[PDB]
């Protein structure tokens, strides 16, 4: 009785992004998550300053060699996110692969971090020579991917202007490999305002009888006037967690994931406003996620937003 | 309204030692703990194999500069443990000195890892050139130290054959600087039977009126027939937590600390035996701390041991 996860992400001393946004939450939910830190920086790169070291593909390979020699290369899930190096990303592919040989039932949850959009136009935040690797090597191996609108577009090659185009892109993404695709954020039109960001879910699965079916969901989340870092990593981590508990219920899984984010952010923005005054926009430091103060919400998130069925 | 802790210890991918044994429990208890991973290995050195890389003193300084450049050099506590390099430890002393300059109220919890004793004879397991650094620079800075019997011996130059010699050696360490000294394990005889190890605590403090008072405690812990790794790091992390919540009550802080280790170990030995099989001695892998499954015990440990005031 234990679920083992190998998470290969960034590590920071101060703050919560990468393995720091993902680890504590999964530990609180009872997963045996082993963290491989692809980097060690003082804090995330949205700060005015930051210093640190990165891990190269050789060292990553070296670290994996250790686990293998000890016959500890048996996981239930693998989790990856922001990766800045192509050789590193390739080594990750070689690793997930072997781990999948060892355990065919392994679920590779992949957050294909490539970039995002701002105001209107989007741009990459990672080496462009990563996109082909993700397309031909990483995604075909993935079981669950969580790209944002911009990443869904780059991966599929199609731009998204409406919900129906999103769904079509999702199907394209399903054909590339993963049975679960969740667009974690988008500027799609919303009947509630425009102050809302849209989340779209799509999961294909074989039912008991053996019929292959697909469940689709949509969520309209009201925007918080501030920029957060780590929340996508958190999103992917909780999705892993909740699909694990509700494997045939994408609706409930996403509602628990999105609600956990809501409570963490609500608490985070309250503490930030007070920290740096009335009217003052909080600094990156003050906007760090109140992760430990949110233990209870992570354990049993009260559902504050139900998804609409598609 | 945070209590920030800076823990500089080792990191392993699989298992619980160093920062792996200290972070989760401190996070669970509500502390904003930031982890500097002095090393990143696949697993602890108690296994037949282990690969990984170390962090050099330049890199440690580099990371520290990132924190300083951002004004994130304000901690309430600093926690250190096993260090193999003398250069690294020196750099650590310099960092603590400055952090103390930045905050005169900072509490430095030092676990002076040097070695241990297997049935009678002691043995060091880190460079011998570290003892002077510890005696001269490290311990003088520390506010709370927690050596096992052997380290306290080395640190003082005085052999411990009984409780009262242990209390005399602890009084010597207080004079070296630290106001709280806790011997985390010893060969001392117990009126409980041979199957018991002894823990001794000593706290030098000031009372309202303004006079310096001493509190001395003893605990007889039932030995578990197995070698665990990470338990000392956990002891030091939990002693930090509970002394923080119970400032002038070494007795309680120790009862909660030792009780926590008790529940964690009872759960560990049980799962280990269930895997190894009746009669069979569990392997290191099977004895890895059941940290995540012990969350509730960490939050509020049921006191299964009462400390006797000396
Ligand atoms: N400003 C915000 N207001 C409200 N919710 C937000 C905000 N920022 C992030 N979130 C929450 O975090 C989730 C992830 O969004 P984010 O924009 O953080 O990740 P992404 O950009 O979607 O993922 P990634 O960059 O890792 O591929 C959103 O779906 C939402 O639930
Ligand atoms: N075999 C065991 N049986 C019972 N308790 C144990 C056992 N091993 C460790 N412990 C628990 O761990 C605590 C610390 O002992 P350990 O021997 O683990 O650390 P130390 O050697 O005292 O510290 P360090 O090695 O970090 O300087 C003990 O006080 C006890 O609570
Ligand atoms: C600008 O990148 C910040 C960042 C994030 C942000 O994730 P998100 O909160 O935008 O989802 C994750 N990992 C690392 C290492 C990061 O540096
Ligand atoms: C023999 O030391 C094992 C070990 C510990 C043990 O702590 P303890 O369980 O003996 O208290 C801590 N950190 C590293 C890197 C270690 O390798
Ligand atoms: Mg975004
Ligand atoms: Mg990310
Ligand atoms: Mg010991
Ligand atoms: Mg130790
Ligand atoms: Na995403
Ligand atoms: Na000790």
């Amino acid at each position: 009785e234990e679920c083992r996860v190998l998470s290969i992400q960034s590590h920071v001393i101060r703050g919560y992004v990468g393995n720091r946004a993902a680890t504590f939450p999964l530990q609180v939910l009872g997963f045996e998550i082993d963290a491989v830190n692809s980097v060690q920086f003082s804090n995330h790169t949205g700060y005015a300053h930051w210093k640190g070291q990165v891990l190269n593909s050789d060292e990553l390979q070296e670290l994996y060699e250790g686990l293998r020699l000890n016959n500890m290369n048996k996981y239930d899930y693998v989790l990856t996110g922001y990766t800045r190096d192509k050789s590193f990303l390739a080594m990750v592919v070689d690793i997930v692969q072997e781990l999948k040989q060892q355990n065919p039932r392994l679920v590779y949850v992949c957050d294909p971090v490539l970039g995002d959009k701002w105001d209107g136009e989007g741009s990459m935040y990672v080496p462009e020579d990563l996109l082909p690797v993700y397309k031909e090597k990483v995604v075909p191996l993935a079981d669950i991917i969580t790209p944002n609108q911009f990443e869904a577009e780059l991966l599929s090659g199609r731009k998204i202007h409406s919900q129906e185009e999103a769904l079509r892109v999702m199907d394209m993404l399903h054909s590339m490999g993963p049975d679960t695709v969740v667009i974690t954020s988008s500027d799609l039109p919303s009947p509630q305002g425009s102050n809302y960001l849209i989340v779209l879910g799509s999961q294909r699965r074989r039912n008991p009888a053996g019929s292959v079916v697909m469940e689709r969901i949509r969520m309209d989340i009201r925007k918080v006037d501030a920029v957060f870092v780590g929340t996508g990593d958190l999103f992917a981590a909780m999705l892993l967690a909740w699909t694990h508990k509700h494997p045939n219920n994408l609706k409930v899984a996403c509602e628990k994931t999105v609600s956990t984010l809501h409570h963490v952010l609500q608490r985070t923005i309250q503490c930030a406003k007070a920290q740096a005054g009335e009217g003052v926009r909080p600094s990156p430091m003050q906007l760090e996620l109140r992760m430990v103060q949110s233990k209870r919400d992570i354990e049993d998130p009260e559902i504050v937003v139900q998804a609409t069925v598609l």
